[PDB]
């Protein structure tokens, strides 16, 4: 039958790439509510476009601009605000699914909300699963939620696994599904090749090719990724490697007991994973061209080297600590990287911030609010340790 | 609970191969039957190491003197020898599969056999799809037989499918599990960056070079011309069912990624591996489970680059003519890799010009199809009449 849909987080890429899987599919997907930050005029677009039943703004000034503006342009969407009206378009009775593009912890609370109601979760908000992984897990568990991956690399690992482990997401021993590593595929950024010596002298200018393009460059962003793929997949550290691919056609790999190897590859465009977060175990047409061969050109690998990348041995490390650690890093890391772009600090000392602050708190039962609460204390000692540097 | 095996062609690598994962999983896997042609030296040293209920030459001569060397070395392993006796140990009651690995025409029948006992088949025999596709899935679904296949690309193809389609395999349309294609995988052999002009003068210490498998003569010069590629084509066409718009052909140089497959959401999955036929096999064996293989982990710090092409027709003549053949059905394919054989044969014997193999394919293919209810001894027969034309036209040809 028909699936039913709340998009939370519909005006950036995330939301514009389900949009146009939706656009292919009419007989198949239905959206219900859409829901934003503040982009109200790109909202009013898409409301015109949708005519949802709903349309959701964070900001409640921002909500009462695009009712003005609906009025006119999509008279029987109702319009609403506020975090109660996200976790309301999130909770509704007749929505099967909830795209969870909301990024920031200010997604937490209606992405965990969708889980509570027992939605289908395309998860494409990072901080659920870095600060909170265990929480998440477990209240999707109690529900029945079903969880999809919607990043790329976590989606190419998902399609590279079992049936048997896809429909049972951070629950399966996956040893004995014959799983020997999961290979986390990313860039390596544009100091790949670059000579560690020459990393202390590197400028935000150089460093963009803005806060995910530095996590790029530090590698932090892989990191960030292994975590969840941690929570995800319920992989241990030996079952979880990256590998540099600088070419990014391969988006990620899974190694199997008998030595074969399956990949994901495909043109780099977010509807295709999309795609499969919302036909899964079927699949659509994504409005993405399969894959040309004459053009992908060489493809290679790399090891991470941890004297490049010291961000992703961190995160590494802080993933086996737990969700304290991992939020803490993941905090630190945020007034770290604003610290480099605001040229306090240098790029090398986003790293040492990093270090100095998660060994400060790791030194000495989990909710939402307490998580949140260490995120604030974790981002008031990263501002310290900045000012220390400087 | 325990699987019970019968290994038809235990003496050469596919055989040794399967008997390293079992090896690896006694408490997986049991031998019933060993069965290979004339190598009586190397079967008795594996009777003598797997001590199986029966042991089997295909070579009735050869089997005499087996039975001989067991009385005291293998006490309770009943030596037979001939076809009759190929086909009663793939048939036997609590055999539960059959590594099909006899090679040629010759395992046409014990196959056959097996599969219409209803049994697990491990396919690693090309003829039985490129001579008789129709016939084996036709008898596959009488008997409910499930066929996994054993070679290399045929097993990828096979991983990076749904498993609704690896559990109905020959039956699924393809369309409907979200598959757009298959892209079949070859390495281009050591002539892919050769110009074609100088492709009439190669020989077959050129033709056979530079392997990224370990392979016989006639495989590697099968993969010069791309005609394995072309059989593999008309092999996948009968185990996928898959239709024409469904079936892509790409060269890959390094032999890393060894199938793909494109769906319809633009996601392409790719099976990649070290070259260790254990791997596919130990598939085979498990499925829908895993098991260790023996075969190390992919290192991606030593692969070393991989690249695509796309093979020319003028280079890859066999590989045009392959696909024409599936088009025009099982005698155009029966009848081209026969004339094949005879051609390959004559090549590496300095008869003809490497460029001759698909003229005389190209040939002996013409006249069988322009001049006009099947079984396996009538295409045995079409077989050995394409034999006799490319004998003929090989003659033109010196």
């Amino acid at each position: 039958g028909m699936q039913k849909l709340t998009i939370l987080g519909a005006t950036g890429s995330i939301g514009a790439s389900t949009l146009k899987v939706i656009e292919q599919n009419p007989d198949k997907f239905s959206v219900v509510a859409l829901a934003a930050d503040s982009n109200v005029e790109k909202m009013q677009q898409l409301c015109q476009r949708w005519q949802p039943e709903y349309a959701v703004m964070a900001n409640k000034e921002a909500a009462l601009r695009l009712k003005m503006a609906l009025a006119v342009l999509a008279p029987n969407t109702q319009v609403l605000g506020g975090q109660e009206a996200l976790c309301y378009v999130a909770t509704l009775e007749q929505v099967d699914s909830v795209m969870a593009a909301i990024v920031g912890a200010a997604g937490l609370v209606p992405t965990m909300a969708a889980v509570k109601a027992g939605k289908r979760i395309l998860l494409a908000n990072k901080e659920a699963l870095v600060m909170s992984g265990q929480l998440f897990i477990d209240e999707v568990e109690k529900s029945g939620a079903q969880l999809l991956p919607v990043d790329s690399e976590h989606n190419a690992i998902f399609q590279c696994l079992p049936q048997t482990v896809q429909g049972n997401l951070g629950r399966c021993d996956l040893a004995s599904q014959g799983v020997s590593h999961i290979l986390l595929t990313g860039s390596g950024g544009p100091f790949r090749y670059t000579d560690v010596a020459e990393l202390e002298a590197v400028t935000p200018e150089q460093a963009i090719a803005p806060k995910i393009s530095v996590d790029s460059a530090t590698m932090m962003n892989k990191g960030l990724e292994y975590i969840e793929a941690k929570w995800l997949f319920n992989a241990s550290r030996d079952q979880l490697k990256v590998i540099i691919h600088p070419q990014s056609v391969i988006h990620s790999m899974v190694q199997y007991l008998d030595g074969s190897v399956l990949a994901q590859m495909g043109e780099p465009d977010m509807a295709t994973p999309i795609a499969l977060t919302l036909s899964y175990p079927e699949r659509v047409k994504a409005g993405v061209k399969p894959l040309d061969f004459t053009q992908v050109g060489e493809l290679t690998f790399l090891q991470p080297d941890f004297e490049r990348y010291p961000c992703l041995a961190l995160a590494i490390e802080a993933c086996y600590l737990g969700q304290h650690a991992t939020t803490t890093l993941n905090a630190a890391n945020e007034v770290a990287v604003a610290a480099f772009l605001a040229r306090q600090i240098k790029f090398t000392d986003i790293a040492r911030v990093n270090d100095s602050v998660l060994n400060q708190v790791c030194k000495q039962l989990d909710s939402l609010e307490s998580l949140l609460e260490l995120d604030r204390m974790a981002r008031t000692l990263a501002d310290e340790v900045v000012r220390e540097r400087a």
